[PDB]
């Protein structure tokens, strides 16, 4: 806990979820999750740009579930991600390892794939410009 | 069409309401509260906020409760994707769905299936009768 304000969580594909927290007005230790994802993995669509993301985190424990409808104005892939997982801020290094669900098509034949993501907490790289590094 | 209630085969209540997503084509906020009747569970016959997203183009959805609320606390979250079917006699939400727990400094997931059937609001002449 403590991840404050924005924060910015890299899985192994290169995709970033960077959430935003706000306390639950009615749920003890509870926050409404917001922000954007951007997918950057290989062989997909919809990659490189927000897709605004809705959940719920439990601080007590530090447990979260969040979702992302893949339809944006650049692009839309006509389906939506859940992810349900953990964080372990311990160590030199924050983590969030997650299992997912992906409501899916493949002609009318309407499904839902399995998944893993884990994802490491990586805080801003500081240029000081944008034409350098 | 979907303010609409939703039931499961275990006796589970999700309210949903829907709001459309400022920035993403046929997308809606999903909110509401979810209500837990499953026999072997915890924070059961209270509501729970949810919170998730619904995209009404093929009528696919994924949202989330965590199960903290001011009469019980679970100290888990699941989170739930799937698709809806409308046609027919009935309006039915076909779900996967995974959650979060501790077990002993031992993080784990579990996961399993819901199916919810839409039913509108049961009349009643009164609250103490028919």
């Amino acid at each position: 806990k403590l991840l404050a304000g924005a924060s910015n969580w890299v899985n192994q594909s290169g995709s970033v979820a960077q959430f935003v927290f706000t306390p639950s007005p009615t749920q003890p230790q509870t926050y409404e999750v917001s922000g954007n994802y951007i997918n950057n993995a290989q062989g997909t669509g919809c990659k490189g740009t927000p897709y605004p993301l809705s959940g719920a985190y439990y601080s007590g424990n530090q447990i979260i579930s969040f979702s992302v409808v893949w339809s944006n104005a650049s692009a839309n892939c006509q389906s939506a991600t859940g992810w349900t997982g953990y964080f372990d801020f311990s160590g030199s290094q924050a983590v969030l390892k997650t299992d997912w669900n992906l409501a899916f098509y493949s002609g009318s034949t309407p499904a839902i794939q399995q998944g893993q993501d884990d994802f490491m907490q990586s805080v801003a790289t500081v240029s000081e410009s944008l034409l350098t590094e």
